[PDB]
């Protein structure tokens, strides 16, 4: 629906929120990710940004579902296509693995996934969607609006920019201190991992 034109409005805006609001929440080899209280639910909005080298629609073909998109994302157990509109608009359903000895469960995830170019560039946002069918083997996870920025780089055509913003609501009983540290992790590795499928 026009749900896409809404979504990609509330990226663009995170987008231009500037520095001065974000918190640093964890600084990895070339990867920093920060945080800021979300307006969306009581739990933080997060900011990710690296260099990747490659090009955009390499980095962003390995980000949306497909042959080795399972493969390089450590967390990632499952991924199926649910319901398919236009050839960039999707309806997806994943699971993730266990973190931080269990102290999360699995959880799942049912996103509306929209793609669309940006500047020179592209952006890949969602948003959760009611689904009725539920897996006890699975929490349903919740996430706000997220989505991954990836542009060429300054003057270097051979690289991108990577930015992503994840606001999800793990739902189910986790304390707050694992929470922050999960997804702080979630994100870093989330760089490491892609940088390693990108071979």
């Amino acid at each position: 629906a026009s749900i896409s034109t809404k979504l990609q409005n509330t990226l663009i805006q995170y987008h231009s929120i500037e520095e001065d609001e974000w918190r640093v929440a964890k600084k990895a080899k070339d990867v920093t990710v920060w945080r800021k209280p979300s307006e969306e639910f009581n739990g933080y909005l997060y900011k990710a940004q690296g260099v990747m080298d490659d090009v955009v629609n390499n980095v962003i073909d390995h980000i949306r579902p497909g042959p080795w998109r399972l493969d390089w994302d450590r967390l990632m157990t499952s991924l199926d296509v649910l319901e398919h509109f236009e050839e960039n608009c999707c309806v997806m359903r994943y699971t993730t693995a266990g973190q931080l000895l269990n102290i999360i469960s699995p959880r799942e995830f049912v996103d509306f996934s929209y793609t669309v170019g940006y500047e020179e560039g592209l952006l890949s946002c969602g948003v959760s969607v009611e689904w009725s069918e539920t897996r006890p083997e699975f929490v349903r996870g919740y996430n706000h609006p997220c989505g991954w920025f990836c542009v060429p780089l300054k003057d270097s055509p051979s690289q991108s920019l990577l930015t992503g913003y994840i606001q999800t609501d793990l739902r189910g009983m986790i304390p707050q201190s694992a929470v922050d540290t999960a997804m702080a992790s979630t994100l870093a590795n989330f760089y490491s991992d892609l940088r390693k499928g990108l071979r």
